[PDB]
């Protein structure tokens, strides 16, 4: 076992997490099996508390587990699958050594925070790192620990502890410190104290750095390397610069210029490490990808516009894994992304009573769509403009993904405007008026990784040839309201078919709409399951109908 | 007495010297008799020793006291005369202590740093607050301290310690501390961690805050401010904003905008000062005059460009003191002022064998100017180009100004050019040559301020018109070399006539050059008498003539 | 090269200067050619300024150099003869540099405290290092440096800053940190947190440790250790306990069986380091004479007695190296030593008109003892019970030795009491009087190593026996007034007869009383140069002959 441990910062608001879910990118072409942890300060359990407005989307795991956000970045830029133990959290880790007081297990001794509580933190990431990630039950070779907060706080004081017991406890040599840091500019000069007085604490706290990760807004002087490399002990070559470049996929391939495996191959001895050839090719292959669709970047033009319509779009990060899983459909079909906020609100009638340029702007952006998206919202204030931008989709053949409540809207607009019951409902939001068009149902809660299975017609489906005709499909769910299973014979009957459903036949799951270029509803969630290189296949779907050449999208598929 | 210690800094860098010498202007209004205090880190004993490349120009008080540059933004912003003790140096306090142990003054005991030196620090700071700076001898009401470097170093460390002595050796309500802070933006957050990082550092060196004087990028949020006041235990009316603003004259009305008058006289008790009318009736006055120049300031649009002739200008802190006189000199005029940066060797003819484009652009930006400078250089590298536009701006007819050196190439210029002895010669270059014809003589040092006195038929100078036709003058001096007195019966022939000279009739002040709107050499230099209310009269006849309109700025000077 | 920096504390008397003299010992018994540099925080250039009273005695180098004690603690346990520059100091490095900057050597940059002066620290202890200090010029293999003050202060500042710095201007192997510290007792338990609050603060000033040397009252408990082990970096075998045993001589055999030796042989690979047969050989041979005396002071029982006669006798510090010589020339005769404190004021007649108690007490302490000595007092007030103790010695025939004012009272003594007069004087004290009978001279200043030749008959002389009967003694001095050489013809006919002169014959330095058991005078200082192997010739006549067998010392000494 191997560990590098991502930390630091003057400020928490540096971003860490690039520089955690790209160094463990760095280390997977090496072929290692590489898995990350992610450390919150936060006293949350887990993430499903707490609502998308308050730093960002509700993410979900395999397990249901309802997550941090940066447990994604790790999932998308590593390939791996994730289980809710792996966010370590000071709601969890208190949760976990009180409930076991009440139970008993420290034979009725003082349980200290120092010596008992820090010792299961260290027990935590030893269990954690054991745990398989990857297509086959192999136990990871390398993990990435990103500590979340700063070294240096009171929300932090557990882990930093916790750590210096760790950097013995596992040998030094299989462990390593990432240390980023703030290096200001003012009035032209870059200013290295902020650094300089948090080495100071990392020391103090005990852990010893090994690269000084700076998010200056710059290049770094070579006087400012030499000065860095004079007051933390690191080498020059060790003082790495993590300055923006034209897409965050870069980030990787800069790591490698600054010869960041070769000092980590070194750091940790992983030549010792025993990899076999389907290992070592199937890294420098991936390597290859990572240089390939970076280079694709670099020069693709053709610009592709998706409508993203919903409520609470100024909170871009409530959406954070929709708007992923869109960069790698984008960067597969070689076009180049823009996406048209649709603040689905302003789409409804009653706006031009309120603000004229809000309804004209909304329409705008809907209309110069190539393709659209209904993003799985949350809540139900919004509604109306998602059904209109659905109607609009249908009518003006304009390519077409609903995302869970996505499907949900779509099944309403096609009872309302092509059915003909222009009373039917979200059972979601118009509950107690008890109406007899409800097309949904609540069936108290869904979560996790759960099988869907293609209905026996299927053959034609544009989304089953996305799937690659396979007769299954596994993909992370959230529901409590699904479509009212006594409206499907009729919507079946009208070109609505429902291509998948649940393993019982009872609950309906996917649909593609006969005749149109390309209309689906999910009612999972396909976000979370696109990779940087493998883009989620409704995903992929809509930025290839959208670019034009759906039909050679499924020949790279299916060949 | 009363002292305000300005102070703090997560970064050295973070601009500490305007909030001093703009805290003491806003105390001024008052009526006060300020006073100001800078503490450099640094072991220079005085700034002599350090070239004007090594951050920035050489300073000459009155004293002849080669010193920091802040000194001078006190006495330009306060109106005050300093001596050489008001610079607090490492240098300075540990040569004195370490002087005084081989004098035997402790008696044989151990002269820890503790107790004793932190006990001279204290000393000194009180000694040097009870100095007369005024145009009266009367004592201090407030001292404004600038304690250079941070608080949280290893070269700021016995003034901080001494400066927690000296918040109990005087009594609080004589004592206040105002600590400037970093406030960085990052992904468009205001980040107060770097602030909370020096808050906790200040209180445990033991000082205790009263004003968070933030350097932020922009307007501090509500919310911003309120965090900063839990953190630090200051009220949110008190965390005072130092933004960036039309020019650095504004900067005092900032503050006063921000309460910060009614805040100090509050903190310190300033309504129990004894002051007369003639104190607080000139105090109001003064601010006044402020609102004045600087509304003045806000809506002058009619540009007067200066072109400043010498080599480094590439260094503009090796200027300063020529920079600032010329905004005073400026904003009295109501012309609004452009400096042209002419770096002198690229005049000389030998730069068109090397790069035409700087040949072209140095003798452009020259062409152009509206008026002429050549501000009293050092070293002698550049001096044929600083010849060149002398002969420009006699021939060409061109307001001039020669500070210094300035004067020196104006006669060097006379005589090979209107005299005809084309071999004359600096003899602060070309010395072991022992040619006759040399326009200059080394005659070791001669420093600080001295007395000019007008030769009697100078009537009709220009210059003397802009002194008030005053019979003699004090200003400050720096030159090991003067002009050979052996010329100047020829160049008083020749119309080039000495205006004023030192009270022993043999060495050469002042010369004005009859028949030319106005070309003036002064070899005192009258930069650093300069106040932000009071412009030095050869700087402000040199934007005068450029602006036209000298013959209404004698009027206003004479009445 | 190598070093072992010697550091640290909660509190800063927790006595580090048995650990740096007996860890620069254990590594002399390899046979290294060990030195040592000493830190004082203090701003002292050299301690000639600071009186006996103010933390102890005025310590003198063969240079002159007027020094602080803890050189002469190194001297004597390493054998080493050290030079004023191994005393480095806050005095000294801040006047170094302040007088380097008006010598202009930084050409004029700004001399900042980091960067510049902690880079002359970084370069005077690597000057210092390879000056020679044993009996041939050969550089030293490892240095010893003890870090006066403590880490985590404002006077240890700049060396701690240096010192990091070290640690890599110097590789690591090349360097160890040896931290001393605190671990208090409190109801009966061992309290760690002292400690682990300066093992956070030595990481944050940056240089890490490799030893952590508590000064418990007690034996550490394994879960001490275990604790210490865990908060700390170190193995548990590396938390050295340095409690109080029998003699100081003791503890480097406490360190040896704690096995600091085969730990810093490792940490420092001393294996590497090219060593001789008679570098090695030397080294075992040293052992066994430690382990040889230390053996002989664990069942040593034969008491001897030694009246020290003196001023402030309870400041006993004012006399460290008079103890510690004795303490050598014990250890040899293999007789346990008692001194006796006589206050010589006591002595006086007039004493019996104050407080008869203590005219008893000191008579009766001076009666009690073996063997009398005249310690090389300061000032002049107690100076007739320095002369009536002189009396006693004489004519009750006790062993009697006079160091510096020691030779001078017995010359003023054996002036009253057997040449017969009572009115001469001391021109020390009495000057004004004019007197002819005077005693003395002055002759401005006389410091350092001086030789001393023996006058030709003196081949009987005790003293002359204990020197091996050599022809010029090398040996340290200080006096500024010396006996009166017009009356030496008096006393040599009288049987006072001087044995010892300075080469120019004019200067008299060594006196033997002809027809007593053992009574001398030497008017250099014997103390400074004895060794613990190798005590001080006329200290190791006066503790043998107060034991009885000075005949078999002179066989031991000649064969
Ligand atoms: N590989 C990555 C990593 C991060 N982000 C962006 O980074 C964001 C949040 O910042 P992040 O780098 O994750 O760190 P912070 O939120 O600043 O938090 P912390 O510094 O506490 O880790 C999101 O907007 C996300 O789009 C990204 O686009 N690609
Ligand atoms: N740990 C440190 C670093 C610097 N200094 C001193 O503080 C002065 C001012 O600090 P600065 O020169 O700004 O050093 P930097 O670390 O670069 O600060 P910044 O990065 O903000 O520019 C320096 O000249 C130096 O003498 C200090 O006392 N302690
Ligand atoms: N009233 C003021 C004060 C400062 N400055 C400008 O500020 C400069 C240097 O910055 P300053 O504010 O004096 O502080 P720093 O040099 O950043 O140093 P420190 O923060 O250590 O005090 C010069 O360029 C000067 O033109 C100014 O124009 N007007
Ligand atoms: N002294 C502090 C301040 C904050 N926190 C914790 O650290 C988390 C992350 O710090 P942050 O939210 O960024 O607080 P700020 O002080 O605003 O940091 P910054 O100014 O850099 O945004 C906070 O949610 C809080 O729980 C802490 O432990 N100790
Ligand atoms: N080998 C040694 C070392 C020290 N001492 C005694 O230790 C004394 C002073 O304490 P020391 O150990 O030298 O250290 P401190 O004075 O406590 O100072 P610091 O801790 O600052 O080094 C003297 O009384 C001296 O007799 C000794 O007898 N033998
Ligand atoms: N660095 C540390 C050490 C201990 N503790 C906590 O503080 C409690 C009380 O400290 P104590 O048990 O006394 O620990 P020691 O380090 O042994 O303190 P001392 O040596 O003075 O007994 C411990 O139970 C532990 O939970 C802590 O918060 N931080
Ligand atoms: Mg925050
Ligand atoms: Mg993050
Ligand atoms: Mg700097
Ligand atoms: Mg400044
Ligand atoms: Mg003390
Ligand atoms: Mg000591």
């Amino acid at each position: 076992m191997k560990y590098v441990v991502v930390s630091g910062g003057v400020i928490s608001g540096i971003g860490k997490g690039v520089l955690a879910s790209s160094t463990g990118m760095l280390l997977k072409t090496l072929g290692l099996k590489v898995t990350s942890i992610k450390i919150d300060p936060y006293m949350n359990i887990d993430a499903g508390t707490m609502s998308p407005l308050e730093h960002g989307e509700c993410f979900v795991l395999d397990d249901g587990g309802e997550t941090d956000l940066d447990l994604g970045n790790y999932e998308r830029y590593l390939g791996i699958t994730l289980s809710r133990d792996h966010n370590i959290t000071t709601g969890k880790i208190y949760s976990h050594v009180i409930s076991r007081e009440r139970r008993g297990d420290y034979l009725g001794k003082t349980v200290q925070i120092v010596p008992h509580l820090t010792n299961a933190i260290q027990d935590w990431i030893q269990r954690v790192s054991k745990i398989p990630v990857d297509d086959t039950g192999l136990e990871p070779d390398v993990c990435i620990i990103e500590l979340g907060g700063t070294v240096g706080d009171i929300e932090s004081a557990p882990f930093v502890e916790a750590l210096r017991q760790f950097q013995f406890e596992v040998g030094r040599e299989n462990f390593a410190l990432i240390h980023v840091s703030l290096v200001p500019v003012i009035h032209g000069e870059q200013k290295t104290k902020p650094t300089q007085a948090a080495i100071k604490d990392l020391r103090s706290l005990g852990l010893i750095p090994d690269m000084i990760a700076c998010r200056c807004s710059e290049e770094l002087n070579r006087s400012t390397i030499d000065k860095i490399a004079m007051f933390c002990h690191v080498g020059p070559e060790q003082v790495v610069n993590v300055h923006d470049v034209n897409s965050t996929y870069h980030v990787p391939l800069l790591l490698l210029k600054q010869h960041m495996i070769d000092y980590l191959h070194s750091r940790l001895k992983l030549g010792e490490v025993p990899l076999t050839l389907e290992d070592k090719e199937r890294g420098s292959q991936l390597l290859t990808n990572w240089e390939n669709m970076t280079k694709n970047l670099d020069d693709s033009d053709d610009v592709v516009k998706i409508a993203l319509v919903g409520k609470y779009t100024n909170l871009k990060d409530s959406y954070l894994s929709v708007t992923k899983s869109l960069e790698h459909a984008s960067m597969k079909c070689r076009r180049q992304l823009e996406i048209l906020w649709v603040e689905a609100s302003n789409l409804e009638p009653e706006t031009q009573e309120v603000d004229k340029n809000k309804f004209h702007d909304s329409w705008n952006k809907l209309s110069s769509a190539d393709g659209i998206l209904v993003p799985g919202g949350f809540g139900t204030r919004g509604i109306e403009g998602m059904i209109l931008a659905a109607k609009w989709a249908r009518e003006s053949g304009v390519p077409f993904l609903g995302v869970c409540l996505g499907l949900q809207v779509a099944a309403i607009e096609f009872a309302r405007n092509v059915i003909g019951r222009p009373n039917s409902s979200s059972t979601e939001f118009l509950d107690e008026t008890l109406l007899a068009p409800e097309d949904q149902v609540v069936i108290t809660m869904r979560l996790g990784l759960r099988p869907t299975i293609f209905q026996p017609n299927s053959e034609w489906s544009n989304i089953r040839k996305l799937y690659g005709e396979v007769n299954e499909v596994h993909e992370r769910h959230r529901h409590r309201y699904e479509i009212n299973p006594k409206i499907v014979n009729d919507m079946e009957s009208r070109g609505f078919i429902f291509v998948g459903k649940d393993e019982t036949g009872q609950r309906c799951e996917i649909f593609e709409l006969k005749g149109h270029p390309y209309y689906v509803g999910t009612q999972y969630h396909p976000e979370y399951t696109s990779k940087v290189l493998e883009p989620s296949r409704p995903f992929w779907g809509l930025v290839a109908a959208a670019s034009g050449t759906l039909g050679e999208v499924i020949k790279d598929i299916n060949l």
